[PDB]
């Protein structure tokens, strides 16, 4: 008998060994294991378990309602205790699996000890092969996200006429799609999703784990199926798409998820396919439901920067994690888990995260990210509190998209430039500055934003490695006005902040 061990990130019905075996369906059995050990792990958010495991249950019974036999096991101790005894009990001979989009999983995989042979199938969850995306980039030291998206949308055919030029006269709308937050505009809502029966059988149980673990199990209001990550994406489509772009940057207090589409962990967990996203956006652009901007933002989006993060966990090196290029090691502050901070901008996003497991991009990359990365906090540490926290969560996009875009820990191997800012950024594209107990005019005393004293002591610590990558030239010339009391004030300001969080 031939067996299909199928995966928690791997919910997909066009998972390869579904469209070999569908002949041999008589003679197939499909796996899928819950593993507590897998779950112990992390500090999970509650709502992550939830999703996951739900999804799971949802696509097993899927998949036997097109006549396929499946063994779900609940609540196992670890996948070698399941999977091991199932390949015993049904004589299984050749265990087929996918290969996992995390690359450290496969170790797992291959390690355990089983009656079954192991038979390796290729990874078919992305636009790019591993293989190609390899291809691609070996040539060049240097890696560039535009034009390896450029590739994208000619090899998939993607908003181009027919003369095979980019819809809207140029491939890149973003510089658009940057202004700051409009006064009074109030977002649409985000979808939610009542739990089923399935749902709230898994809440009960994550509801009485013994685990450590994160954040509120409830209400949970994230699609778990497909048929609700389909029904999510169309409502993005046809009420938000429309102003995805113009407020892509923006941050409102109060508002957790503004024009985003909030799909990412629903896609992460193969319920969505990529490309399926993608030739609706188009189809959306098509019947005058956007404008062409919002559409290519959108679209840049996946065809680009996940694409790239998925790419680059496989074609970096499996030490990548270990990235500390600016030697950081100090511990997240306790207000990362507990989210008491009265630091507004970060107090919005720990209390949106703890509530749904999600912060939409600029949160992540110019508050937290940020934030993390001037504060000289252990790249590590912060990458596994968002791989704890975020349901959208897992080693292919949070070790590329925090220790390469958000804290610049690879020296710039994955971005052009550190993205640190002192407060004049997020005053500018948020209203967070309004309500906060912080002066985000002042660097110094107990009511200047704690952010421009790190930001500004960042500078002058790593300003002879800053200086000679040399992007950072006119940031460099204004900390080169600043004479050494200045600095040293600026440096005891930050050791202040440090000592006090
Ligand atoms: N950590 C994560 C993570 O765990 N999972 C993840 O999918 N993405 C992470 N990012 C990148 C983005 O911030 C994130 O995808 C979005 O916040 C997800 O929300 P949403 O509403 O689904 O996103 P959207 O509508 O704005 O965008 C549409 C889709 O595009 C993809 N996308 C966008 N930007 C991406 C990306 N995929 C990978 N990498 C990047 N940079 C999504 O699939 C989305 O559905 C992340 C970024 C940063 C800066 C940190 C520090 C940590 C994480
Ligand atoms: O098959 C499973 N996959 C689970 N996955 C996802 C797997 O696909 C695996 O973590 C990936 O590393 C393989 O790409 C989880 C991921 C999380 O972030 C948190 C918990 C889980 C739990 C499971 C699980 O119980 N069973
Ligand atoms: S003042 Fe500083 S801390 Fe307060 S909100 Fe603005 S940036 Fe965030």
């Amino acid at each position: 008998t031939v067996g299909i061990w199928i995966l928690g990130d791997q919910l997909t019905l066009q998972h390869p060994a579904l469209s070999s075996r569908a002949v041999d369906q008589s003679q197939t059995r499909i796996l899928l294991v819950e593993s507590l050990e897998h779950a112990q792990r992390r500090p999970y958010h509650r709502q992550k378990l939830v999703l996951l495991w739900s999804a799971m249950r949802h696509f097993a019974d899927e998949l036997r309602s097109q006549g396929w036999t499946v063994d779900y096991v609940e609540q196992a101790d670890s996948f070698q205790t399941a999977v091991s005894a199932w390949c015993q009990q049904y004589q299984i001979a050749e265990l087929q699996v996918m290969e996992p989009a995390d690359r450290s999983f496969r170790a797992i995989i291959s390690s355990l000890e089983l009656t079954s042979s192991l038979h390796w199938l290729s990874n078919c969850q992305f636009l790019w092969s591993t293989a190609e995306f390899t291809a691609w980039a070996k040539p060049y030291r240097q890696l560039r996200l535009e034009n390896f998206y450029r590739e994208g949308r000619k090899r998939w055919q993607v908003l181009l006429t027919e003369d095979q030029e980019p819809i809207g006269g140029q491939w890149n709308f973003d510089p658009e799609n940057r202004k700051p937050p409009k006064t009074g505009l109030q977002p649409p809502p985000a979808a939610h999703f009542l739990p089923d029966a399935i749902t709230q059988t898994v809440i009960e149980t994550v509801r009485s784990l013994e685990l450590p673990l994160y954040g509120k199990l409830e209400p949970f209001h994230w699609p778990v199926t497909r048929s609700q990550a389909l029904e999510a994406l169309d409502q993005f489509l046809t009420v938000k798409l429309k102003t995805f772009g113009p407020y892509q940057d923006a941050m409102v207090s109060g508002q957790a998820t503004m024009w985003h589409s909030l799909i990412a962990p629903a896609l992460n967990l193969g319920l969505l396919h990529p490309l399926e996203v993608i030739r609706q956006t188009e189809q959306a652009f098509h019947n005058n439901q956007a404008p062409i901007a919002s559409v290519e933002g959108f679209i840049r989006q996946i065809l680009g920067w996940r694409e790239y993060m998925y790419g680059l966990h496989h074609y970096f090196p499996d030490t990548y994690g270990q990235s500390n290029w600016f030697e950081h090691d100090r511990p997240l502050p306790e207000f990362f888990w507990t989210g008491q901070t009265d630091l507004h901008c970060l107090q919005q996003c720990f209390q949106q995260i703890e509530a749904i497991g999600y912060s939409h991009h600029i949160q992540r990359l110019m508050i937290l990210a940020n934030f993390a990365l001037i504060a000289g906090l252990d790249p590590w540490a912060v990458k596994e509190w968002f791989q704890a926290t975020h349901l959208d969560a897992y080693d292919w996009v949070m070790e590329t998209n925090v220790l390469g875009m958000g804290l610049f820990a690879d020296g710039g191997k994955l971005a052009s430039k550190p993205y640190a800012a002192s407060a004049n950024y997020i005053n500018r594209m948020s209203n967070y500055c309004q309500n906060c107990r912080y002066d985000p005019k002042q660097r110094l005393g107990d009511r200047a934003c704690p952010f421009n004293a790190l930001y500004w002591d960042f500078l002058d610590r790593h300003e002879q490695k800053l200086q000679a990558q040399g992007r950072m030239g006119l940031i460099l010339k204004q900390l080169q006005k600043l004479p050494d009391s200045d600095r040293a004030a600026i440096r005891d300001q930050a050791a202040h902040w440090q000592a006090s969080w």
